[PDB]
RNA sequence: GGAUUGAAACGCCAUGCUCAGGCUGGCGAGUGCGCGCCACUCAUCAAG
């Protein structure tokens, strides 16, 4: 169930979803560290919709962004 | 139930491969070559 069909970015790309109740499956990038550069965390809507960015590293295929509510990522 | 740099977003309108042009003119299967040389139907059996 859902309020609306989720989409992968743009509405024309529907996202099939499913709750995961166990260990995450294996990633194709399991043994690799990859740097993706700075990308978007979220839009700080409270601060007149100021975007904020973080540098994305993709060790083992898992990205760990900082909490967008943290004071040290926000303006 | 506020926000997935999102929410909205046609490649779309239309356009003869056509007009046409012998595969033709002509060329003996032909000259010739015994099925032939031989070989008993035959040795018997009343008519009732």
């Amino acid at each position: 169930q859902s309020f609306q069909q989720p989409c992968l970015g743009c509405r024309e790309f529907p996202a099939s979803f499913e709750l995961l109740e166990g260990d995450v499956p294996l990633s194709c990038y399991a043994g690799e560290k990859r740097d993706l550069g700075y990308m978007l965390l979220d839009i700080d809507f409270e601060r007149d919709m100021t975007p904020l960015f973080f540098k994305a590293v993709m060790e083992d295929g898992v990205i760990t962004p900082p909490s967008r509510t943290s004071p040290e990522v926000r303006a």
